[PDB]
Parts: C-alpha cells; sequence; structure tokens
C-alpha cells in the first residue's frame, strides 16, 4: 500500500521559516561585509540559491570556513537585495536602484532576479 | 515607480539546493541521536518547520548550545522520514512505517506530517 504524499506549501512555509529566523537574529553563521557594512546571513540558505555562494561556502579560498567573509564585486546595495530575496522570493526595485540590484545578480548568479529585473526595465521605459 | 516583484519557484528550486547540500554533507551543524544512530541536519531547516526544534535551538535548553543532541523517546525509523520531509516536502508511508511516523510527527511538532500520516490511515481502512 506504499504511497509518497506531497506537501505543496511546505516549501513557502520553510522559506516563512527561514526568514522570521534571520529577523530574530537565529542561528546565523556568516556575516558579509562590504566595505564596513554586515550582512548576517545563514550559509546553507545562500548556497541554496546561488551557485556563487555555493561554491564560496562549501569549496573556497579558505573563506569557505570564516565566521566574516569581505564580499568584493557587488555594490553593498545590491547584496542586500540579494540576499532579502533568497529569504523573500521577491524584489522591490526602482530605477536608482535597479543597476545595483541587476549588476549583483549577475554577478551572484541569480538568474531569477536577473529576470525580474528585466521585467520591471520593461516596464519603467 | 515603484513595485514589488516574486519568483513564484524560488521556494521549491531553494528546498531543492538544502536537499542537495544535505545529501553532500554540507554545512551540516547538528548531529541528532536515537540510541546512537546519527541524524545530520541544519539546524536552521529543522527550526524553519517546527515550532519543537525551533524552542530546541533557539531556546535556553541546554540543546541548543549542543552540536550532538540525544532525543530520548523518538522513534529512530520516524525521525528518519521526519527529517527527510523537511528537506523535500514529501513522506513516503506504508502500513509498517506510519505508526513510527505519525508518533514521531506529533512528538516534533511536524504539524504537515501529521496530517499525511492521517490521510494515509484514512485511506488504508
Amino acid at each position: 500500500l506504499k504511497c509518497t504524499f506531497s506537501a505543496p506549501s511546505h516549501s513557502t512555509s520553510l522559506l516563512q521559516g527561514l526568514a522570521t529566523l534571520r529577523a530574530q537574529g537565529q542561528l546565523l553563521d556568516v556575516v558579509l561585509t562590504i566595505n564596513r557594512e554586515a550582512f548576517p546571513a545563514h550559509k546553507v540558505v545562500l548556497a541554496a540559491c546561488s551557485d556563487y555562494f555555493r561554491a564560496m561556502f562549501t569549496g573556497g579560498m579558505r573563506e569557505a570556513s570564516q565566521d566574516v567573509i569581505e564580499l568584493k564585486g557587488v555594490s553593498a546595495r545590491g547584496l542586500r537585495h540579494i540576499i532579502d530575496f533568497a529569504y523573500s522570493a521577491e524584489v522591490t526595485l526602482d530605477l536608482d536602484c535597479v543597476q545595483d540590484v541587476l549588476g549583483a545578480a549577475v554577478f551572484l548568479q541569480m538568474l531569477p532576479v536577473v529576470e525580474l529585473c528585466e521585467e520591471f526595465l520593461k516596464a519603467a521605459m
């Protein structure tokens, strides 16, 4: 009588739970820094939706093991939006911030955010 | 012109990413044990879908600071299914294992699994 059952709302509920844990400052295990600005996160969450972060945290230049990692290559504002996306599946865009977000999304290999930025640009033009 | 966009596929892709990281043995930060059987996991994933694990890993219990935690009273077979559900949104049930899985889901407050066990048992009879 063996049968497999699925819970279609589970991935959404799990994502919401991850975001409430970050907001409560709980179980965090990395702080990414851009210049002097600090971005706390869960390595496993970022690794699960970006092959860039996955490579960084599961191999790496001895940064894989660090608790505080200086991130080069994107703007601080871009990184802020990308992390908030990882925990929410959403991004809030305007023409002032889209350069930062889109550049960061390409660099950090988060194609769904690239596509959302392109949708925004079609509408804003 | 300011607008929020969402990616409906993100929570599903993220869940899949978490599952592949557990399968590769990557970024794990807890081992639960039942009679010396080891169950590795990511605390933040278990905490994001069970109020029991969230209390254990974020609270003032002695367990909150332990990397290896003994789960007294809990079914080892049941725990296996519960953790696999956390990472997959699925459970595979039959009449041989369902009692273990239901009992562990109730104890560990994995509420969707309780419902799925009840649905299987209602169908089986």
